[PDB]
Parts: structure tokens; sequence; C-alpha cells
């Protein structure tokens, strides 16, 4: 199946953080890189009190279940010193999002797919629509139609 996975890096030198990244995704087990994005210099969604984002989105063939793609998700974030506080959209070293999982919808207490918030926001549907312009999401929605739409600001490469 193909994982398509959103990149945010705003702490300690995103684009090193970015690169470790990508090195650590393809290192994962039973899967393999498709497809890597630009990357973009996005202003950050919610506090104000935090430095512009290195925004990218990779598309990562698996066999793995979901939740084992997230736990290798979440290890990867701590391998790059994320730590996390309670203000909401606080920044982060490295924030691995799971935006899909093939054409799946998944429901749980640790995972949903797709991504709650991904329709909404540039620095996610930009990069996936560089990587996967005929994506259909789950609803039956077209990417392409959905970006045309909203008519969301055009991103900035770092
Ligand atoms: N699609 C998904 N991808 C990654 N985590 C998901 C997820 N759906 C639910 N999570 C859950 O989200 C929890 C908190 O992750 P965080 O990274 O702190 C949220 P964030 O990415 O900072 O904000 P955001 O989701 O608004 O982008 C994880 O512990 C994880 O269980
Ligand atoms: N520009 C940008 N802003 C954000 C981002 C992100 O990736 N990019 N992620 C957030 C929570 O994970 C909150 N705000
Ligand atoms: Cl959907
Ligand atoms: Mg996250
Ligand atoms: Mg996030």
């Amino acid at each position: 199946t193909v994982a398509y996975i959103a990149i945010g890096s705003n702490l300690a030198s995103p684009l090193e953080q970015v690169n470790a990244a990508l090195k650590a995704l393809g290192d994962i087990p039973e899967s393999h890189i498709l497809t890597v994005s630009s990357f973009y210099r996005t202003p950050p969604l919610g506090p104000q009190d935090q430095p512009d984002y290195l925004n990218a989105a990779v598309a990562l063939e698996t066999s793995l279940a979901p939740e084992e793609l997230l736990n290798h998700t979440q290890r990867i974030e701590l391998q790059q010193g994320r730590v996390r506080k309670a203000e909401r959209w606080g920044p982060a070293t490295l924030d691995l999002d799971i935006m899909l999982f093939g054409n799946e919808v998944i429901n749980t207490e640790r995972l949903t797919v797709p991504h709650y918030d991904m329709k909404n926001r540039g620095f996610m549907l930009w990069p996936l629509f560089e990587i996967a312009p005929e994506l259909v999401f789950p609803d039956g929605e077209m990417l392409r139609q959905i970006l045309h739409t909203r008519a969301f600001d055009k991103l900035n490469k770092w």
C-alpha cells in the first residue's frame, strides 16, 4: 500500500532534519520510498511565536499495518529530538504525519486517516499534489479539484 507522509520541521536546522528523516523513512522495514516532494518554507499555522516550517511530502510503499508504520514514524521523530509541550501546534524538530494510507479510512484512538486537517492545509496538499497529482481521496474527491477550488496560496521553495 502507498502511504503518503507529511514532513514538517521548524526547529534545529529544518533542512538537516528533513534530510535525516528521509534517510530514516527509507530504512523502515518492509517499506520503500516511492516519491519525494520539493522542500517548501511555510509560515506557521497556529501560534506565531515559532519559526517558519520546512514542509515536504513522501510516498512510501509498505506492507506494514498502519499503526506499525506510525510506531516507526514516531520513533524517527524521537531519534530527531522531538519534544511535545502542552501548547497545541507548537514547533517541532520533526513532525511526521500520515496523510493517507492507500485509500483506507482509519478511525482509532491512536490514528485517524485521512489526516483530520489536511484538506485545510496548503502546506500538506501542495507537496502531496506535486508527488500524486492524480490522487483521489477515499470520499471520492479529487486532490487537483480541491486545490483549484480552495485556491490556497502557492508555496515558496525552502
Ligand atoms: N494520521 C495521523 N498521523 C500521525 N499521528 C496521528 C495521526 N492520527 C492520529 N495521530 C496521533 O496524533 C498524536 C499527536 O501527534 P502530534 O504530532 O503531537 C500532533 P501534530 O502533528 O503536532 O498536529 P497536527 O496533527 O494538527 O498536524 C500521535 O500520538 C498520534 O497517535
Ligand atoms: N506551516 C506549518 N504550520 C504547522 C505545521 C506544518 O507542518 N507547517 N504543523 C503543525 C502541527 O503539526 C502546526 N503548524
Ligand atoms: Cl476523504
Ligand atoms: Mg504529528
Ligand atoms: Mg502535524
